[PDB]
């Protein structure tokens, strides 16, 4: 009538989908912008459905994809060999959390630039970019910069800098403006690259005046490191005043400020969602805790 009540010891930890967070206290952040700004997200059937992909998968066929994905990886990185053998899928954003935050920027209706740095599969980014009339992608992965262009993806560029790629859209046939992108959206990517100043201040300036929004996801708690090429783990050089461990809201005003705010953005909306991976043969899903900042650009 109910389910087992079994003592171990050794079963690690396990929960439902009702048990991800996506609220937060609004009255412990001393940024007062933090407090107001502050859109409860929730569940969705889109999202449930992502958690139930490796169930309906199989426990023999996710062992299969895993073993192999090992194997496949000794020449290459671990989202390249996942793009090849189709698991390993990311969620972040449902079509209900789009429509959300869209009309709250103000630009809810289609049209416009989209430029999604780091897609590789843009799997994540797929439901955003339904509404934009031109939409570009960076990807320095030669093999997941050719799964780009076709998937829909106007122009593809195959780097991992955005110094010019305003520019560089434009000799490429990316018919975008020459004051910057419309909406630009860096998912997950602070808690990867060197410098999360200087990459912010490049998507700054890769934006449009006034009228820019800026999407941007970070992993909390922020724990930054870098990862060089193959066997050769480094240390971010920027330290930041954020800390490693702690509360969502902890991490959240941390970096808000001494990164965030500093470079002179309005804030949107802010928001709290889970960072969702497609799981395997012993869980349904693997989740991580992740805050979506909604930015303007400024004048």
């Amino acid at each position: 009538t109910s389910a087992l009540r079994i003592r171990c010891a050794h079963c690690d930890a396990v929960f439902d989908e009702r048990a991800l967070p996506y609220d937060a206290d609004v009255d412990s952040l001393a940024s007062s912008a933090l407090r107001e700004k502050f859109v409860r997200l929730s569940l969705d059937s889109e999202s449930v459905e992502f958690l139930n992909r490796a169930r309906a998968r199989g426990r023999d066929e996710c062992e299969r994809l895993a073993r192999k994905c090992t194997e496949l990886r000794r020449t290459m990185s671990l989202t390249e060999a996942n793009a090849i053998l189709g698991r390993g899928k990311m969620f972040v954003f449902s079509d209900a959390h789009v429509e959300t935050l869209m009309r709250a920027c103000g630009e809810g209706a289609g049209g416009g630039w989209f430029l999604d740095v780091g897609a590789g599969e843009g799997e994540v980014t797929r439901t955003l970019a339904r509404r934009f009339a031109g939409t570009c992608a960076t990807e320095s992965s030669p093999g997941m910069a050719s799964r780009l262009r076709e998937k829909g993806f106007d122009v593809v560029l195959e780097s991992d800098t955005v110094e010019n790629v305003v520019r560089e859209t434009r000799a490429r046939g990316g018919d975008v403006s020459e004051d910057g992108f419309d909406v630009v959206a860096a998912l997950n990517l602070c808690d990867r690259v060197r410098s999360p100043r200087a990459l912010l201040r490049d998507l700054k300036r890769a934006l449009k005046a006034k009228t820019g929004i800026l999407i941007l996801a970070i992993v909390v708690p922020f724990r930054p490191f870098v990862e060089n090429a193959d066997g050769t783990r480094s240390q971010p050089d920027e330290r930041l005043d954020v800390p490693s461990a702690g509360s969502w809201e902890s991490g959240v005003d941390a970096l808000w400020t001494e990164l965030i705010a500093p470079l002179g953005f309005d804030l949107v909306t802010l928001s709290r969602v889970p960072y969702i991976s497609e799981g395997d043969h012993l869980y349904d899903a693997y989740v991580l805790d992740d805050a979506v900042f909604v930015l303007r650009a400024p004048p």
